[PDB]
RNA sequence: UUCCCGGGCCUUGUACACACCGCCCGUCACGCCAUGGGAGCGGGCUCUACCCGAAGUCGCCGGGAGCCUACGGGCAGGCG
């Protein structure tokens, strides 16, 4: 038994050092890149469009438009190739996936995606909070 | 003395004048050139309508938030 518990117990590589984000709000992800034998950290920054969530091995996939093309890229969530991922802004979803900007990309997108301030005001109020509490 | 040939004088018509064995016209054949048309093909300029829209000035907001304050202000920022 413990099929699952099993599979589960597979992964030393779950990574608990990745930030909150959820579809709709903007991202930027640091990746391994290799670009001939040497080695690069790049880094990708759009819309995060989805999550699919597996546990390990959810991924997530971020959307941003590159010198007049968009551009899609689809990250394991738990990938040892990640260095960091900042949020760069928080939005405001309102569905799961959000495929549907795809057809849109103009300044529509960012009337249907107006920024979270929940989200943001707690982003701001948790980082005065554990900046305070840690010095003193 | 009508007719054929040549000739003389006047006259008349002429686009002939190396002068009627003169001049000249249009198809057809050939060569060269330029040009119209031509299923279309390429390009330039231009107009109309609609979508998207940089930088920027202008206008409204500056709020669940920021910064400076000379704080019923300004700035970042947001929207048009
Ligand atoms: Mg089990
Ligand atoms: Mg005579
Ligand atoms: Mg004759
Ligand atoms: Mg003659
Ligand atoms: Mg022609
Ligand atoms: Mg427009």
């Amino acid at each position: 038994n413990r099929g699952a518990l099993i599979k589960l117990v597979e992964s030393r590589y779950v990574r608990t050092d990745l930030p909150e984000f959820r579809p709709g709000d903007t991202v930027r992800v640091s990746y391994k890149v290799k670009e001939g034998n040497r080695t690069r950290i790049q880094d990708f920054e759009g819309i995060v469009i989805r999550i699919r969530r597996n546990g390990f091995n959810t991924t997530f996939t971020v959307r941003k438009v590159s010198y007049g093309v968009g551009v899609e890229r689809i990250f394991p969530l738990h990938s040892p190739l990640i260095q960091k991922i900042d949020i760069v802004q928080r939005g405001r979803a309102r569905r799961a996936k959000l495929y549907f900007i795809r057809n849109l990309s103009d300044r529509e997108i960012r009337r249907k995606l107006r920024a979270d301030r929940k989200r943001i005001d707690q982003d701001r109020a948790a980082e005065r909070a554990a900046k305070e509490e840690a010095q003193k």
